[PDB]
């Protein structure tokens, strides 16, 4: 598909960076017709049809799918889409209060509710996010009496109408699946596992498979090598635990679902 190829500067104005990722830059911005402000993200554009520098069309135009199937308070909002010949330019939803990390039990799952119902959004509508980790959780403004988090960046995000997807689809080691690691198929239960890498963190402040190196995480992420110390999950309740221990396990069909994981006695009220 096609997107609009106006110099985005003439209806836009930008502001200071946001952050980045690999080949895209988010800048704040502020439409000149409205006076709202969104997020830039610009996309680099792969230059030659082999090249590894900048992102094929095939995988920014899936990106750009995605987000146009998605409205949910929990999940970013797409605005608008322009390109040129250097990048493709998503004007976003602009989520303005960091990043989540940026804990008591209440108020870990507060957040961690929150979560799951954006991430129970997108696999009701069978798209799998593949990229969750605390950074890809924002909080829309950190000054409300009950901040709302947006899961952001669906850059590695995919549809699975099959129930699963072979492709090579690798986001950060501490995070990923062991089916990631492994390169076997992948479905919406590689979220599920990094769901549970995520309230580890938010629990202890410690992650649970890191190695000192890339390859040690993988490695131990396959084979499911972690515990919870005593000395962070002391005083951590054992239904916590509980959730966290059905989350993490190798096997995707053992693993708790969304649907599971929201009527899990942690987090049901
Ligand atoms: O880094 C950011 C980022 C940093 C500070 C505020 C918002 C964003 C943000 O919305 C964002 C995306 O939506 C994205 O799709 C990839 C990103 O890297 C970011």
């Amino acid at each position: 598909t096609v997107f609009r190829q106006e110099n985005v500067d003439d209806y836009y104005d930008t502001g200071e960076e946001l952050g980045s990722g690999q080949f895209a830059v988010v800048k704040k911005c502020r439409e000149k017709s409205t006076g709202l402000q969104y997020a830039a993200k610009f996309i680099k554009k792969r230059r030659t049809k082999s090249s590894r520098r900048g992102v094929s069309r095939e995988d920014i135009e899936r990106e750009v799918s995605i987000l146009k199937e998605i409205q949910h308070p929990n999940v970013i909002t797409l605005h608008e889409v322009y390109e040129n010949k250097t990048d493709v330019i998503l004007i976003l939803e602009l989520v303005a209060g960091g990043e989540l990390f940026d804990l008591t039990e209440e108020e870990a799952t507060e957040f961690l509710k929150q979560i799951l119902n954006g991430v129970y959004y997108l696999h009701s509508l069978q798209i799998a996010h593949f990229d969750l980790k605390p950074e890809n959780i924002m909080l829309l403004d950190r000054n409300v009496p009950k901040p709302r988090i947006k899961i952001i960046d669906f850059g590695l995000a995919h549809k699975i109408d099959f129930g699963n997807e072979f492709k090579n689809i690798f986001g950060t080691p501490e995070f990923v699946a062991p089916e990631i690691v492994n390169y076997e198929p992948l479905g919406l239960e590689a979220d599920m596992w990094s769901i549970g890498v995520i309230t580890y963190i938010l629990l202890s402040g410690a992650s649970p498979f890191l190695g000192d190196t890339k390859q040690e995480t993988l490695a131990n992420v396959s084979a499911v090598n972690y515990e919870f110390e005593d000395e962070y999950f002391s005083n951590t309740s054992a239904l916590a635990k509980d959730f966290i221990r059905r989350l993490l396990v190798k096997d995707p069909k053992k693993r708790m679902t969304i649907q599971d994981s929201l009527q899990h006695p942690w987090i049901k009220p």
